[PDB]
This record gives structure tokens, C-alpha cells and sequence, in this order.
């Protein structure tokens, strides 16, 4: 009979809970295993999923290969089952919609359809602290980058370029690196270099000369500190409890507290002027609704906007002058620009005369094009998405992954895309241009079509509200290092290939470049010891 099987379940169940733990340890690893393959196989046959990219080990995934190298990943993908797939990282199912389609389905998403504080807020919740940037319902996200955006004017970037300016030339006088008033010629590691030129200019234009006057104390360790809390990581161990993870926590107070300081007492002492983004967002931080963004929330979303404008200029900064090394020829076409445009040398740089700089801003957007900063940006799938012209339903849990840094390096939109040309930038000079239609989301009109092969600075309600202070800050800087510096390679050296492991696509260090004064017997004046 069938009952007398029944038993024998019941029997096999009890002889299998006594076997020996050497054979039932080795049964809790090849039972998952099993069901993984199996399970994969099965998935196959739906006609309404993409095709998922087929891995051996369990919640792993293709974390491995995605992690150090996602654009040959999406390569190889991309022959096998075109531009919609899915694979699985570290416990997530990640839909990748490669090219302009791409781009489209996800940076121009339904709000309802997808959530980017859902992916992210694990991430950078910890580092900025509460209240702010994903730590908050979408429409708050929109308000606080309108408050940022109001400080990024083109009067405020006027009042930037010589304090950044000014920074530039004390790093130059001031750091170990440089020294040009001793030395005439030297080595650096623009991984070491960058950071810094990168925290001193944005910190004393965006936060002013106090915070400025702090990174000068063994205070600039805690923004160290915080900068290592930034890390993929957090993705899976958000929260636990290590030393690494205490003086990040440590540092957002520390730094919150310093801001917090100066707030309170710009405002006991009625001195709020339009000096800084810390003044600017003293005097508009309220919301529509009516609520007050609190001093904690103002000194949170500071924190957010320097880290945010930290990693992704440090690092393009460092690929312009690692492209330019091995490039002598676009040196010297830059140096008759700033020859051109300064007179000589003779007028003082300002943000208008940067505007009249087209080939030193092609070189900033060739860059961008070659190293986008972020390879790869998600949302987790909130509701069921239908993939247009296809069969295809992302189902809600799901993430979806939108990678324009792939299209910048793909023949097909950029010809011989592996090759640095800022003259496939001529009469096309700008950090951005809608080439249509706009909308707003609630922090200015930009573009409603997100179907550029080249999105530095993404698009739709997520899109970036830094890329006019990045080319202010970057161009700056590249301004004053090709007026001041040749620059050029060690003996065999070159273009570093990136490290895609970190949360930006930095180089991989050491990248050494070897600087000489263009004029040796130039001095940096002001006053050091
Ligand atoms: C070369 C420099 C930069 C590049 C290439 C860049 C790129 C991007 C990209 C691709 C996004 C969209 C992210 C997504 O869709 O998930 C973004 C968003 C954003 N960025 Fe930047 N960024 C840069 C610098 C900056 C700077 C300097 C600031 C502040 C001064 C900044 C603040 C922001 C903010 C507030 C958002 C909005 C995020 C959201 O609404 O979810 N970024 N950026
Ligand atoms: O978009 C960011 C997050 C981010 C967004 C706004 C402000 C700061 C940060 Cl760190 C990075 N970023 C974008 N612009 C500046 N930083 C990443 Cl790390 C991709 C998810």
C-alpha cells in the first residue's frame, strides 16, 4: 500500500535527524547547493523574467565578478542575453537595463515604481546622520536639494573661484607635496594629493573659513575617519559593532557638533550673511509644509553634500591629471588657452573667464566621460514593472541597476571610446544640455528625456545638483596646476586601470606623477612657518 511508504517517510525523516554531523554538516551545504542549480534552471523556463546569469554559490551570486570588474560583467552579459539580465549579489536580485533604454526605464521611473532611499539609506544614513538625504520620505529629498541648489548660483560661484583659487596656490606653497618655493621638481601620488586639494577648496568655499581654519588641527582626522565609513561594505554589514564602525559614529557627531557650533552662534550673534552654503541654508531650510529643518538636519545634510562632492571630484581630479601625463601635446594645447583667455597670465581668473575655457572644460567632460565616478546606480523595485516592448515583469524586491559609465566606454555612441579625445567635445563644451523638453521635480527645470548616451550626472528626480560646483571647483584647480606645473610619468608607467571595488571608480594607487615648475623661479607669497 501507500501507507506503509508513509511509514518508511517517517523512518527515513528519523534515521536522517541521526546521522553522523560529519555527514549531516556536509547535507546543510549540498542541500542549498542542489536547490541554487535547480532552482536557476527552473527560473529559465519564465518567459516574463530576463535571463538570469547563472552562478555555482548561494546568496554570493556574481558578487565576485561584478565587484572587481561590473563593466566586463556587463560585457559578457551583454553578448549572451542582450541588454536586460539579472544576476544575484550578495542576497539581491539586481536587474540590469544596459544603454539609453536603460537609462530611461530606471532614471525616469514612477516614483510609485522604484525607491532610491530604499537602496541607499543603509549606505549613507550611518555616515551623514538622520533625518536627511535618504534618511527621509522622497519629497524632503526634493526640497533639501533645492536648498543646496540655492546656494549654487552663479553669483556664489563668482565669490568661489578665487577662495578655491586661494587654496590651490596655499596647497601648492604650503603641502609636503609641492613645496614650490623650495623645490622645483617632485614626485606625488595623485591619490594622495587630490583628497586634499579636493576637502581644503570645497571646505572653504561650501562651509567657510572656520570649518576651513578646523583641517588645519588633528580635527581634519575625523573627517578621515568619516571618510572610511563611506564604503560598500555597509551594504551587507551595515551596523556591526567594530572599532572602524564607532569612530565613524563618532566623527558624524563630532563634525555635526562643529557645525551645530557655528550656526548657533552665527545666529545668537545675528551674523548670517551669504557668506557660505552654511548661511545659505540658515536662511532657507524650510519646507513647504512649513517644518523647519532642524540645526542637526542642516549640519547632517552639510556632511552629505561635502562627501558627496569629496569622492567624486577627488577622483576625477586624479584621472585628468593621470590622462594629461601621458599627454603632453593636450598640456600644451591647455596652457595656450589659459595663455589666451588670462592675457598672459595677466588678468586674475574669474568664473566668467573659466566659461571662456572650452578645451580645459572638454578635458573635465572627456574625463567624466572615460571615469564615471559611480559605475553603477540602484533602486529597489517597489511595485510589479512591465520592461516596455517586451514580456518582461521586474517583480517588487527586485533592484534595478542603471549603468551609463558602461555606455560612455561603448564604440557605438563614442567612436574609439577607449582612446581620451577632448576634441570629440569641440563646440560641445558644456557639463550638460537637455536637448528637449524639461520638467521639475522640485529643485529646478532639467531635462525630461534621460536618453543621452552620456549622463555624468544621471537624470530624472535623483539627478545630481553638484555638477556646476564640480566644474567650478575642477576647473579651478586644472587651471592653476597647467598655468604652474608640466607633469608626466615614471619610466614605464601609465594610466592606472580603475579600482571598481571602492564606492567611487577611483584609480588603483600608487599612480605617481612627476611635476616640474614651468617657471622655477616663481614664488607664492603670504605669510607660513
Ligand atoms: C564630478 C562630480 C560629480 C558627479 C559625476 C556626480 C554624479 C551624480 C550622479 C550620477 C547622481 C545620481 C545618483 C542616482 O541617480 O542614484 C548624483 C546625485 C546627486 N549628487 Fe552628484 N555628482 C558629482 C558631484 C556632486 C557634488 C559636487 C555635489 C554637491 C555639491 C553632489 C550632490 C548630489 C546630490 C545632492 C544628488 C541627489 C541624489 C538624489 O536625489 O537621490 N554631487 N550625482
Ligand atoms: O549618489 C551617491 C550618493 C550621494 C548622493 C548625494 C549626496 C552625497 C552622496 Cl555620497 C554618490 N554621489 C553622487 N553625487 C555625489 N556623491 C552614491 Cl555613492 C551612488 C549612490
Amino acid at each position: 500500500i501507500v501507507g506503509e511508504a508513509l511509514e518508511y517517510v517517517n523512518i527515513g525523516l528519523s534515521h536522517f535527524l541521526a546521522l553522523p554531523l560529519a555527514q549531516r554538516i556536509s547535507l546543510i551545504i549540498i542541500i542549498p547547493f542542489i536547490y541554487n542549480i535547480v532552482w536557476q534552471l527552473l527560473y529559465s523556463l519564465r518567459k516574463d523574467r530576463p535571463p538570469l546569469v547563472f552562478y555555482w554559490i548561494p546568496w554570493v551570486g556574481s558578487a565576485v565578478v561584478y565587484g572587481m570588474k561590473p563593466y566586463e560583467f556587463f560585457e559578457e552579459c551583454q553578448k549572451k542575453y542582450g541588454d536586460i539580465f539579472s544576476f544575484v549579489l550578495l542576497g539581491r536580485v539586481m536587474t540590469v537595463y544596459l544603454g539609453p533604454k536603460g537609462h530611461e526605464f530606471v532614471f525616469n521611473a514612477k516614483l510609485a515604481d522604484v525607491s532610491a532611499e530604499a537602496a541607499y539609506a543603509h549606505l549613507t544614513t550611518p555616515v551623514f546622520g538622520k533625518g536627511v538625504i535618504y534618511d527621509c520620505p522622497n519629497s524632503r529629498l526634493m526640497e533639501q536639494k533645492k536648498f543646496v541648489k540655492g546656494a549654487l548660483t552663479k553669483e556664489a560661484f563668482k565669490s568661489y573661484v578665487p577662495l578655491i583659487a586661494e587654496e590651490v596656490y596655499k596647497y601648492f606653497r604650503d603641502s609636503k607635496n609641492f613645496r614650490l618655493n623650495e623645490r622645483t621638481t617632485g614626485t606625488i601620488d595623485v591619490m594622495v594629493t587630490q583628497p586634499e586639494m579636493t576637502i581644503f577648496t570645497a571646505s572653504r568655499s561650501l562651509l567657510g573659513k572656520e570649518m576651513r581654519a578646523k583641517l588645519d588641527t588633528d580635527f581634519a582626522y575625523l573627517y578621515s575617519d568619516l571618510d572610511k565609513g563611506f564604503t560598500p561594505i555597509n551594504f551587507v554589514f551595515p551596523n556591526l559593532p567594530l572599532e572602524h564602525y564607532r569612530k565613524r559614529d563618532h566623527a558624524q557627531k563630532a563634525i555635526s557638533g562643529t557645525y551645530m557650533s557655528l550656526i548657533k552662534e552665527r545666529r545668537k550673534n545675528n551674523d548670517i550673511q551669504d557668506r557660505d552654503l552654511i548661511d545659505s541654508l540658515m536662511k532657507n531650510s524650510t519646507y513647504k509644509d512649513g517644518v523647519k529643518m532642524t540645526d542637526q538636519e542642516i549640519a547632517n545634510l552639510l556632511i552629505g553634500v561635502l562627501m558627496g562632492g569629496q569622492h567624486t571630484s577627488a577622483a576625477t581630479s586624479a584621472w585628468i591629471l593621470l590622462h594629461l601625463a601621458e599627454r603632453p601635446d593636450v598640456q600644451q594645447e591647455l596652457y595656450e588657452e589659459q595663455m589666451r583667455v588670462l592675457d598672459g597670465g595677466k588678468k586674475e581668473l574669474t568664473y566668467d573667464l573659466l566659461q571662456e575655457m572650452p578645451l580645459l572644460n572638454q578635458t573635465i567632460k572627456e574625463t567624466l566621460r572615460m571615469h564615471h565616478p559611480l559605475h553603477s546606480l540602484f533602486r529597489k523595485v517597489m511595485k510589479d514593472m512591465h520592461v516596455p516592448n517586451t514580456s518582461y515583469v521586474i517583480p517588487a524586491g527586485y533592484h534595478v541597476l542603471v549603468s551609463p559609465g558602461y555606455t560612455h566606454l561603448r564604440d557605438e555612441y563614442f567612436p574609439n571610446a577607449h582612446q581620451f579625445n577632448i576634441h570629440r567635445w569641440n563646440n560641445d563644451s558644456a557639463s550638460s544640455y537637455s536637448v528637449g523638453e524639461e520638467v521639475d521635480y522640485g529643485f529646478g527645470a532639467i531635462s525630461k528625456g534621460v536618453s543621452s548616451p552620456y549622463l555624468p550626472f544621471g537624470g530624472g528626480r535623483h539627478r545630481c545638483i553638484g555638477e556646476h560646483f564640480a566644474y567650478c571647483q575642477l576647473g579651478v584647480l586644472m587651471s592653476i596646476f597647467i598655468r604652474t606645473l608640466k607633469w608626466h610619468y615614471p619610466e614605464g608607467k601609465t594610466v592606472p586601470p580603475p579600482d571598481f571595488t571602492s564606492m567611487v571608480t577611483l584609480p588603483t594607487g600608487p599612480a605617481k606623477i612627476i611635476w616640474e615648475k614651468r617657471n622655477p623661479e616663481q614664488k607664492i607669497g603670504g605669510r607660513h612657518h
